[PDB]
């Protein structure tokens, strides 16, 4: 009777609270925070997929109702199939977006650390007059240029990847943009460093 209506409304409420959960969730602002959101959403998404079994069971118990109540029951089933479809598609899209975000953020983080580490090294080296071997200094700078020429292509590859996500209207725009800005800033610092260095080689 009403224990029936209550069960269908319970399933509806579950779907509805999770729609709320998916719709309002964060994306992350750095590698560890994005990984956490992705990890968390993977479990939520599995749970949503698994929820289907409860709907197909409610669907199965269809033939258990008397003729006078099958109509209303099916109506409610239709609402449930509908809301669930919305939820599942929202959850898939969130997973997809989290995966592409994580991939981009992970690659950018790696290149930011490489750049920062390279800067430390090159700052440590004695480029000044105290180092009297101008030949050795020139050979080091050349080796640096060689490395940066390769690295620059990778950085460009990353910026483009970010642009693709934006063109895609990725819902984590702010995080993507902030990593694009971070990469460009670090690159400019590296370029600046190269200028300081060549000042000692003239």
């Amino acid at each position: 009777e009403d224990s029936t209506l209550r069960y269908l409304q319970d399933l509806l409420a579950w779907v509805e609270e999770n729609q709320h959960r998916v719709d309002g969730a964060e994306w992350g602002v750095d590698l560890p925070s994005v990984e956490a959101q992705l990890g968390s959403h993977r479990g939520l998404h599995q749970s949503i997929e698994e929820f289907r079994a409860k709907i197909e069971r409610a669907r199965s118990d269809e033939g258990q109702l008397s003729p006078a109540t099958r109509g209303a029951y099916r109506d409610c089933l239709g609402r449930l199939d509908l809301q669930y479809a919305k939820l599942l598609n929202s959850s898939k899209a969130r997973l997809r977006s989290l995966e592409s975000l994580h991939s981009f953020v992970a690659a950018a983080t790696k290149e930011l650390m490489w750049l920062n580490e390279k800067e430390e090294e090159e700052v440590g080296f004695d480029w000044s007059d105290r180092n009297t071997n101008m030949t050795a200094k020139k050979e080091s700078y050349s080796a640096l240029m060689r490395e940066l020429e390769l690295k620059e292509k990778k950085i460009k590859e990353l910026q483009n990847a970010g642009d693709r996500l934006l063109r895609e209207d990725h819902p984590a725009r702010p995080t993507v943009e902030s990593f694009q800005a971070a990469l460009q800033t670090q690159w400019s610092w590296m370029l600046q460093l190269c200028c300081c260095i060549e000042a000692h080689l003239k």
